[PDB]
């Protein structure tokens, strides 16, 4: 347990973080909690036991060839933990495609005394002990979510807010950096609400503005770390659709805005917009530009919801589910090259 | 969501924590502290003993006419003396409030020199609640910092964690019934001047106040535990009383908004003596706003224990005594005890 | 460049005179634009020599200066001499009333704002400093202007963090070239925003005016404040009471202003004479404060005695009379003797 | 107008831009009269505005300057000048196709109650100044900041690196308010001792700051430049590292905190030799792929051999012109990395 940062463990951070970047790979996020995938099993009619949960996730990590488009994947602290129906731990199955396994190690959210419902992420506490254990048991990455909203009648994102989320994420990529694990900073923009494009990308811009600074200001090393932000859409109930092209643009302006290109990459999250969405706009992302980091996925829903509705439950249908599994994560593969077959 | 019915009741708490002639016992040496302190009178560190002990201190006959608040470990918030009584319900006869402290220790910055943050804000919410159905009325928290010059410590960084994290806690705390005690503790450990104690103990707390008001705590249901202004443990100089007296007065009325009721100093490592002598002299030199007073730990118990000698024949002597270092601390807090420096 | 012990002791002894318990500020420091307004409202040509007229009757007025310890004046008037000759500083002086200088240069626009302003002057105020000092000013001011709109999330923090920023310069300057800054951070009571509004604005623009203070070390003894009152928009349809007005301006500044700081001079901005007087006298009736709370009052101070002036000498000793009782009850209201909301 | 058009926005795009063309740079030809008046000294020739025109119509009539040159920073002197046969200075620079720049800062002073630590003045009328400098023709602007490092002292303080990056901010988005593309110019001084390593932590903190700042004051990058120091040992310090390792410890500075938006980053090369100013640039463009130009803003780098050349006679010129011609050759190889980790 040392304290300072040696030129070989930032070594170790680079290349891994720089792996997860690789050109024509992103993340699978497979880091659903017990809850969450009760809710998404529950869509499917499938009952949530330990055994259900891990026949799904082996069969995602049993999916033949799919390192070749998958070059880390986010786990439940239950899964990096846990072995396949056949005897293999779950981490060996990541390692024999060639793919990083990571950790998500955050514990939810609370409110901020004395705003409208805008929320803190937690876990701090023993974070430095929880990432010594995932790394023994073959974590090189991590997870933390940050959440701020846009309310532009009641001044979200308050100050506080921003303050709370730059500071807390900072103190988490320090600590993970202390410990080997690449930190994924994760200051995900709600688009929930009506407001415009044009509001989420000056909320987006400051933000990150303010993410970075911190970053620096707590000696996290870019260079071992990725980012994980909203790509900058309208919000779920405006109006106004602009085009595929304007969210492309507008996000990979407040990109080049605010992110140090020692930074080796920007893994996106999709929210709530479909596979197909999700998948299009990385591929706008990617073509109206050259950029300095690589531009990818850190899907979870958008490269799993139809898997999770083929498999529906069934071994019998464990082939069909993989081929599925295999067409998302190859066209977002090519989404990430800018390959799927200015306003100031 | 601070109510009018809420910041209510933490203003009157806080107020009454800071009465004038009164200040608090800090009683929230945990089992490994109390370890080395136990070992020096022969006495075995058990839970029992230590209710033992405890239950002399709460017994203590009109102890609540110096003492406002007691702070407890969470082992004495939930325990029963040796008769059976709850510890509470004693603080209680004595009209002491009980309060708690609630950080979980220090953990070092990552690509500092071991400079250093309080964790335990997982879960503070919920132990707050928990605390005050059982009794609770405030809590403690202590952040540190050092000075050093050569490494310029404390750093910004050191600062910023000290002040979001204590701004954090004070919220929580304010939002679950209980006045937050914010102590950014800086350590006299070093040989720096009493000049450079002065001038980081002003920055720090201006920091720890813009942070406090960023964060929306109430200070008026808030109290603070800083350092004194004094040199460095190994510093050559040895500054009068008196300079001790005008520097912290000086440090505080540059910093405190008059909103906050009560100062409560820590003493470090000063002796019994000398921590009730440089709060006489803080008080002397100037007229304040906010109470100026006590919460002590050793320099209200190491006598007390000593007296003691783990027997209960000696334990009405004990109380004799600590009802002696009480009331010279009550007398210090109304500044009543029986080249040159800027303005 | 470093404040010297005798420089610091002239400033903090400076201050502290102009805060005397029971005395108050003259702002007769009208720029010739501004001061075409007034003597526009009355039919008064604007020509030097009408300006040096209703300057000098003002500033002989016999016994003025046990009213007012200070008296704000525009350049010209600095430099000027009534019209027997007698220089306006000496009339000050001969009153006992320190004078004082305007050194800000005006507002501009900050760039890709809804028109919130900058204030300019940074540029060789060292030197006018010293400049103004030689010919007697012992004080300055300077203006920031900040305005509330809640939809459009004004002040911006662009706008409060060049406030603050620019204010602490300018007080830095002024401190290390002899005079005592008064720092002005006027949130103008344009638009319908609430008075609860108005005390979270006023709060946080404070807090964020004293921490630049601290970090670009500004002795607060040796300076003072000019805050606007905490009041509603001038449209807002609530109407509080003046008692209200009185307890959130103290509650503001008691959340926010340190103890060293020796005096607050409150700006009354468009209030009447009366109400500008009634509602100093209510901050001052609700709490013990540890710094002055008092007027820096230019409008609330001149309107009647202009009106009465009449740019007539016959009339000087009528205006004059106007002014003394003007003076007379701000000195009474300084001292406090002319659900609900959070404590 | 207050808030930055699409059209506005576009023209400073496009400027910056062309400034930062491959294998362009910028000549710094922006020396005061005091300090023209140094460089004439090390010749022997007199400073007499004649001279200055003279001297400066030289380096602008050096045919095919504008292959390797895109802009030349003036002083306000040269902008409104005429070169000796009745051209302006500016027409001339035009006829070479290089954008003609302006610097609009008025000099240095120093913050009180620092260790001589230094404010740039010139935002009072900044606004006018530029828009007048535009309609000379003018496209660019220039504006010196400066920091000290001293370890022992803790240079540069927080206050220092506070004033620096907002005064830098405010100036640029003044400069796109009025047409003008900012050069951001935080220079980092060599003087000292320290290592290579306390410049490369210093650069980084200091240019973390200036782009947050910039971010603050809604200042668009896309149309905006940066000249900041390459990280260097400092000029006393007793190990010289490899070209390589500055060439690597600059980029790495950059970056780490400079976003891909803004064009171009033009350095400056403070007291290093007009061979050590070339080497270090090729180094820097050599060890990675950027995504802005990494190129010159240099004057004495360009300049020294230049004068010593000219030796103040018009029969010098054309070899002065030719050594020009070398060294802005040279400089645009570097600046494409065609001269010819540690974390």
């Amino acid at each position: 347990m040392q304290v300072k940062l040696s030129q070989e463990r930032a070594k170790e951070l680079a290349e891994n973080a720089s792996f997860i970047a690789s050109p024509g790979k992103g993340i699978l996020a497979a880091d659903e909690s017990t809850g969450t995938i009760q809710k998404r099993f529950d869509n499917v009619g499938v009952e949530n036991t330990e055994k259900n949960r891990a026949e799904y996730r082996s069969i995602l990590f049993t999916t033949k060839g799919l390192g070749k488009y998958i070059s880390g994947c986010i786990l439940f602290e239950e899964t990096l933990f846990q072995q396949a129906p056949n005897g293999q731990n779950m981490v060996d199955l990541l390692r024999a495609e060639g793919i990083l396994p990571g950790i998500k190690v955050d514990k939810g959210l609370v409110t901020i005394p004395n705003t409208d419902e805008e929320v803190s992420t937690t876990g701090l506490d023993g974070l430095a002990e929880r990432c010594q254990k995932y790394y023994n048991a073959g974590a090189r990455f991590a997870k933390w979510r940050a959440v701020l909203s846009i309310d532009v009648k009641k001044n979200k994102p308050s100050n506080l807010s921003i303050l709370e989320t730059a500071h807390t994420l900072a103190r988490y990529a320090a600590i993970c950096q202390e410990n080997g694990l690449v930190p994924i900073v994760e200051p995900e923009i709600l688009a929930d609400g009506d407001h415009s494009i044009e509001v989420c990308a000056e909320v987006t811009e400051r933000v990150l503005a303010a993410v970075f600074k911190a970053l620096n200001d707590h000696k996290v090393l870019l260079e071992g770390a990725l980012l994980k932000p909203n790509m900058v859409t309208q919000g779920v109930d405006c109006k106004d659709k602009p085009a595929p092209q304007t969210v492309g643009f507008l996000t990979s302006r407040a990109l080049r805005r605010t992110v140090p290109p020692a930074l080796p990459g920007v893994m996106f999250l999709s929210g709530g917009q479909s596979e197909s969405m999700a998948t299009r706009h990385l591929n706008e992302i990617n073509k109206c530009n050259k950029h300095p980091w690589s531009l990818s996925f850190s899907y979870g829903r958008a490269l799993q919801s139809s898997v999770l509705k083929t498999w529906n439950g069934s071994m019998s249908n464990a082939a069909a589910a993989q081929d599925v599994l295999m067409k998302l994560a190859q066209q977002n593969s090519e989404a990430s090259l800018g390959s799927l077959k200015y306003i100031y």
